[PDB]
């Protein structure tokens, strides 16, 4: 991006009242562009994290946001500002929008429409070699609560650009020397994103987090070993294709998971 050094508050007024949202290292405040009147969402991101300069982390997010600028299901970046301590990303504001988590279950018809949107944005990122790694409701924005509007994906702080066939060739090295715990490893890939989409689909249709256990080692144990049954009362009014769609994503072996492309052709969404 072009990075502006003139004071942010000369072009924008900050809206009064509570912030939109607050991640670690970032605060989102609704604002108004003075000579315009238009609403935007201003993402204040500290450049320092645990004493270290992390400007490059903000630069990475801008780069992803820009890669995705013609993706209609990713939030638009309008402008970037820089102070000594902060960087400010001025992002588009969904007038009347909402985080999908505060909107709460959904009708199967509404999840079908919404998941096709999510999967098209994810599919677009994945063809750009970007894996999101944080697809969850806190990061899925609805342009309208009532009626249900369109999804925008809004944060990319855990996102990565991934390598191709080099992953399992030049990295692994000469096969006769590889240790057996490497052969058994599954690295973070585009299928990691699809697991999360399978978890969100489940949550969206039933109101149940499928692997939520009693403690955290239960939650972690359910993720590793629980074979879901889809036999809950909440599934009686759900279509067979909806359950097959989830079964296609919540596969433990990453290589067996459906890709976003195949999801978009699954009979459930077509
Ligand atoms: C990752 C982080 C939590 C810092 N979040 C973001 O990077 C973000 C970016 C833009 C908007 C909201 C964001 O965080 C979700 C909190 O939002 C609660 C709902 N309020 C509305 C209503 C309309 N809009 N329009 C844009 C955004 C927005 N949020």
């Amino acid at each position: 991006s072009m990075v502006r050094t003139e004071p942010f508050q000369d072009g924008y007024s900050l809206c009064p009242g509570r912030e939109l949202g607050r991640g670690k290292f970032a605060v989102v405040r609704k604002c108004i562009k003075k000579d315009s009147g238009k609403e935007f969402a201003a993402k204040f991101m500290r450049k320092r994290r645990k004493g270290q300069d992390c400007r490059m982390e903000i630069i990475h997010e801008i780069a992803v946001l820009e890669l995705a600028q013609d993706n209609p299901w990713v939030i638009n970046l309008h402008e970037v500002y820089e102070t000594a301590s902060e960087m400010i990303l001025v992002l588009e504001y969904a007038a009347g929008g909402e985080i999908f988590d505060q909107c709460v279950a959904f009708k199967e018809k509404d999840v079908q429409r919404l998941m096709r949107q999510i999967l098209e944005g994810v599919h677009f990122l994945h063809t750009r070699d970007v894996v999101h790694l944080d697809l969850k409701p806190q990061n899925i924005l609805l342009t309208s609560e009532s009626p249900l509007g369109d999804i925008k994906i809004v944060d990319f702080g855990l996102s990565r650009i991934l390598k191709n066939s080099e992953e399992l060739r030049e990295i692994m090295g000469t096969p006769e020397y590889v240790a057996p715990e490497i052969l058994s490893y599954d690295p973070i890939s585009m299928a990691t994103d699809m697991w999360s989409i399978g978890v969100l689909t489940y949550v969206m249709l039933t109101g149940i987090s499928p692997f939520l256990g009693n403690d955290k080692q239960e939650t972690f144990l359910n993720i590793s070993q629980m074979n879901l049954s889809y036999s809950e009362e909440e599934f009686d009014v759900l279509s067979e294709s909806a359950v097959d769609f989830i079964r296609t994503l919540l596969v433990k072996k990453p290589e067996d998971r459906a890709t976003a492309e195949e999801c978009l052709k699954h009979p459930w969404l077509t």
